[PDB]
């Protein structure tokens, strides 16, 4: 069977918690309810008639990732940056995570830039054009979620995983 780790990075606002709980335990909330230590969830997948074990890890915070990484996530196969798309500061503080995610880890660790709240269009405040390009331009593939709406998320950790294999 496949063993995998992913870890989930990105601001406050943009549901990093709500994506990780609505794929393992189709549960979502409406509040706010902030991720105070390091988390973890699994999901069992089959790709190619294989077993894949996926443990998924929610953040608490850049600067604790930061202090605990080298120790605690350097055996990270993926990782899943998030955004919010109604929110500008959010993916453009995505270039930080990249940065130093990279300046902590190898490059083999594949990387997503995750465009989350799909369900706000009307708010929509980020160029779906910009993430694309800057996705690219990093080696990340990019991806459209709704947490609330569970939509994007079991194709994301899809293709996730068949990009670790
Ligand atoms: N409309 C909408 N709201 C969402 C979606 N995903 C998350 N949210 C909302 O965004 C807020 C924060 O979600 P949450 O998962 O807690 O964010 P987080 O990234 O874990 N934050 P923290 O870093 O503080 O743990 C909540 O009000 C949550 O319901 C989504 O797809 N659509
Ligand atoms: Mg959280």
């Amino acid at each position: 069977a496949y063993s995998f780790k992913v870890v989930l990075l990105g601001e406050g606002c943009v549901g990093k918690t709500s994506l990780v709980l609505r794929y393992c335990e189709n549960k979502f909330n409406d509040k706010h309810i902030t991720t105070l230590q390091a988390s973890f969830l699994t999901k069992k997948l089959n790709i190619g008639g294989k077993r894949v074990n996926l443990a998924i890890w929610d953040t608490a915070g850049q600067e604790r990732f930061h202090a605990l990484g080298p120790i605690y996530y350097r055996d990270s196969n993926g990782a899943i940056l998030v955004y919010d798309i109604t929110d500008e500061d959010s993916f453009q503080k995505v270039k930080n995570w990249v940065k130093e995610l990279r300046k902590m880890l190898g490059n083999e660790i594949c990387l997503c830039i995750v465009g989350n709240k799909i369900d706000l269009e009307k708010e929509r405040h980020v160029s779906i054009q910009e993430a694309e390009s800057y996705a690219e331009s990093v080696g990340a593939k990019h991806y459209h979620t709704s947490a609330k709406q569970n939509k994007g998320i079991e194709e994301l950790f899809l293709d996730l995983c068949k990009r670790m294999i």
